[PDB]
């Protein structure tokens, strides 16, 4: 068992046993805590859906999905070895059903993936088959025999004390300070619950030094029994904030801190990073803090009432005055009634009050409207935030999280996983409810391990609770994924090695060509994994290299473009997988946008739009450096103006429409590229403009050879979005004009607006969060409200149509004047 600890730590790229960074054993605890919902999901899960991992969605087939189906009939072409016979299927039979039909035990699985079609649910209800029936794709299955569920084998008083809190500053010590000379410095000792301060002491600034004591007894105003569980002692040092480091005064134990502590601090509002219980690691670099400490028990009026309700109707980024907090704490039993109210209700809750607090415990336990209610994740994601210190709170959340389908816990998978660093404490109900539906299924599983590998990777604040919670992961998910992620583990340090090195040795010359084909050479003959499963796609299984398809991209940081043979012989095309591996940007701003891309389809899912996005895959593997999909018979829209004019930015309207007619070979196919082009301009400008990433240049903005458009490269991140006179005239309009193509493309964008309005607070909670746990740049206040200007809040839905209708226009009146600044900039 001693080399299985070894064989986690190089899954994980942390060591969960090494105890050089703490100064309390939660980490620990956590680790033995964590053992009991692990054992409790493992001895639970049936063991052969487990393994086949069923992709299904219970949400209903929409709109556009139905007018594809003929006579209720759906063809699916069943192989065996050599033959395959097509069969006629309902949209409501199940897969036993549709294999009575057959022979009129073996189990049906997709041709070149590891995707199974089982379990008690309609043919219709499958996300593969939706796939096909979007992408007009004939389902190809073969019949054979199911893997064996022994292959997923698994290894074997507080409330007594009326004194007022009080911390001894001892002093700082830094090895080296930097060459600033000379300046003053202070301790700003905070204590916090939820980014809201209850109480602030400062000290007498004295001059920077390698050595700056104190001794000082800074007594706060909060008595000790109005502590509460969560809060945190946030200690800082201004100039003007330096350096930064927390103590969670209440430990896991529901004990108060007591005795010396020796805090590493890290270097330098709304970034997750300052919330950390966590220290510095590098002792010999970082400053120091020295600090000393000397058990926790378990009828409205009209105009008030308008008053509440207009309270409850703002918007999630809307601020509490005194008098709406006093509002909504006076009628609390008529706040309780509306679950819309729950963030604003526990927000005016005044944390540094035992009774208060006592009160809000009480409230709680009343809880029948909150249970019974549907389930809305922006209300229950706003919850899960800084602003959320409380774990009764933040349990009533992960309470209706339950109650999400294994569909839509892999859509806000990501933001949940981020979510994480809003926790106080490292054994949490969101950490447990993670680890409980990541190994439940397969697919969850694969990518909560990339989620919380990334953090592990690139992250010292975060790092040890997320290992405690992979560790925990791994050691129940069963020893045929422990092989997997090794064998990803194995090819992604092997790539990434030869990243850094091709770099290192602007123009792509053929000393570096062949460098690269000899590098790839000496890896595949006896080095590299036979197969191992796609991190962004774990149905597809990928092989031996195609060394002489194998290149290094004509880009700034000199990314490898890798193409792989399929390892599955079931597979139907003998088309190589794609993979594009890159160093230089950071790779988790492009997983968040791409993902919240992925939400925002579903959004139009639920309004029954299909505004054709392309959210290709992206996972971030370590330090600036990660993967990211090939979009198969696609190129850049700059690429093409180049074609016709290459070294001067003089663009012309007529190029796009040229290149579609040329790379479409019919002219029904060519109306289908227009088609599909019209749709997938429309979304990407919508999804751009409420994101705030609108101004782009279109080397980031791409096309398929299919009409599909899409916008690439997010690690970087006027006009409000790009719709330049070269998209427009594949619509049929050139200046002051209008086409069939421009009125429904003006008809879908406004739908496609309004649509996401309906699911405005879910929106400014994914972007509020987004800005916090992976924008370390963009943290203030007035970065987070833009999404309220550019969603219209508040606004009527004539005056919101109206509002981006005009953005429209401001590219149709600016035309190519952006993109030739941005050649100006960018290129020269
Ligand atoms: C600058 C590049 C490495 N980058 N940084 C972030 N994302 C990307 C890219 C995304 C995609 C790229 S590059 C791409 C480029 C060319 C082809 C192609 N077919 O030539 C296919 C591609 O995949 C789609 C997304």
């Amino acid at each position: 068992s001693q080399a299985f600890q070894r064989q986690l730590t190089a899954l994980i790229g942390y060591d969960v046993t090494d105890v050089s960074n703490v100064h309390d054993d939660e980490l620990e605890f956590t680790r033995r805590g964590l053992v009991t919902p692990r054992m409790a999901e493992v001895a639970s899960r049936d063991p052969k859906l487990y393994a086949m991992h069923p992709w299904v969605t219970s949400k209903p087939l929409p709109e556009y999905l139905w007018k594809k189906i003929a006579n209720n009939c759906i063809f699916i072409v069943i192989h065996r070895s050599t033959t395959s016979q097509t069969i006629k299927v309902s949209p409501d039979d199940t897969p036993g059903a549709i294999l009575q039909s057959f022979f009129t035990d073996f189990v049906l699985r997709v041709c070149g993936r590891d995707e199974y079609l089982v379990g008690e649910t309609p043919i219709k209800n499958f996300q593969w088959v939706r796939h096909c029936l979007k992408n007009g794709e004939e389902i190809h299955v073969v019949l054979d025999t199911p893997p064996d569920p022994a292959l997923d084998e698994v290894r074997k008083s507080l409330w007594d004390c009326d004194r007022k809190f009080r911390v001894k500053i001892r002093g700082i010590d830094i090895p080296v300070l930097p060459r600033n000379t000379d300046l003053t410095v202070f301790v700003e000792a905070n204590i916090q619950h939820g980014q809201q301060v209850l109480c602030q002491r400062r000290t007498s600034p004295k001059p920077f030094t390698e050595e700056v004591l104190w001794n000082v007894w800074l007594e706060f105003s909060i008595k000790i029994k109005d502590l509460p569980k969560g809060a945190l002692l946030n200690l800082q040092i201004y100039c003007q904030l330096l350096y930064y480091v927390n103590l969670l005064l209440i430990d896991h134990r529901f004990l108060l801190r007591r005795g010396e502590y020796v805090l590493h601090m890290w270097q330098i509002s709304f970034n997750a990073d300052k919330l950390t219980s966590a220290t510095n690691p590098d002792k010999e670099n970082s400053m120091s803090i020295s600090i000393l400490l000397d058990a926790l028990p378990k009828e409205m009026p009209n105009q008030l009432r308008k008053q509440l309700e207009a309270i409850i109707a703002t918007d999630p980024l809307n601020p509490l005055t005194a008098e709406d907090k006093e509002l909504l704490w006076h009628f609390r039993y008529e706040s309780l009634k509306h679950p819309k109210a729950y963030p604003k209700l526990f927000s005016s809750v005044k944390w540094g009050q035992q009774e208060i607090v006592a009160k809000t415990y009480q409230l709680l336990a009343r809880r029948e409207v909150w249970d019974q209610s549907a389930l809305d994740v922006g209300l229950t994601m706003q919850l899960l935030d800084c602003n959320f210190s409380d774990e009764n709170v933040r349990a009533i959340a992960v309470q209706k999280l339950e109650s999400l389908e294994d569909d839509d816990v892999l859509h806000y998978l990501l933001q949940l996983v981020q979510a994480v660093k809003f926790e106080p404490y490292h054994d949490s109900a969101l950490a447990r409810f993670l680890l409980k539906r990541g190994l439940r299924n397969k697919r969850i599983g694969h990518f909560l391990f990339w989620f919380l590998r990334s953090e592990i990777a690139q992250s010292r604040h975060y790092q040890q609770r997320f290992a405690v919670i992979l560790e925990a992961y791994l050691r129940g998910c069963g020893t045929a994924m422990l092989h997997d992620f090794t064998q990803q583990v194995q090819v992604i340090e092997m790539l990434q090695k030869v990243t850094l090195d091709i770099k290192s040795l602007y123009d792509v010359s053929s000393q570096v060509i062949s460098q690269l084909k000899q590098k790839l050479e000496n890896l595949q003959n006896s080095q590299l994994p036979e197969s191992f499963r796609v991190p962004y796609d774990p149905g597809l299984k990928a092989g031996a290299l195609a060394i002489e398809k194998c290149k290094v991209m004509a880009s700034k940081k000199k990314p490898l473009w890798l193409e792989f043979k399929c390892a599955d012989p079931t597979a139907l095309s003998n088309e190589t997988i794609g993979i594009i591996f890159k160093h230089g940007d950071d790779l988790r701003q492009d997983m968040l946008i791409l993902q919240i891309l992925r939400i925002m389809e579903s959004i139009w899912e639920t309004e029954s739009l299909d505004l054709c996005l392309l959210p290709y895959g992206c996972i971030s593997t370590g330090d600036k450096i990660g993967m990211i999909e090939i979009v198969k018979d696609a190129t850049t829209i700059a690429k093409i103006q180049q074609s016709t004019v290459g070294n001067t930015g003089a663009f012309k309207d007529e190029v796009l429409n040229h290149w579609l007619k040329e790379k479409s070979p019919t002219e029904e196919k060519f109306q289908a590229a227009v088609e599909r082009f019209v749709y997938s301009c429309a979304g990407y400008c919508v999804a751009t403009f409420v994101l705030g990433i609108g101004d782009r240049h279109n080397d980031n903005i791409m096309i398929t050879e299919t009409g599909n458009l899409f916008h690439i490269d997010f690690g970087h991140i006027r006009v409000p979005f790009v719709l330049t006179p070269d998209f427009l005239f594949v619509m049929g309009t050139s200046g002051k004009k209008t086409s069939p193509h421009f009125q429904k493309f003006q008809d879908i964008c406004v739908k496609a607006y309004l649509a996401l309005r309906h699911h405005t607070n879910l929106l400014i909670i994914l972007f509020s969060m987004m800005l916090m746990t992976g924008m370390p740049q963009l943290t203030s206040k007035e970065d987070i409200e833009y999404i309220r200007d550019a969603l219209t809040v508040g606004k009527n839905e004539e005056d919101a149509k109206k509002y981006f209708l005009d953005q429209i226009e401001v590219c149709r009146d600016k035309g190519w004047t952006v993109q030739f600044n941005w050649f100006l900039h960018l290129v020269l």
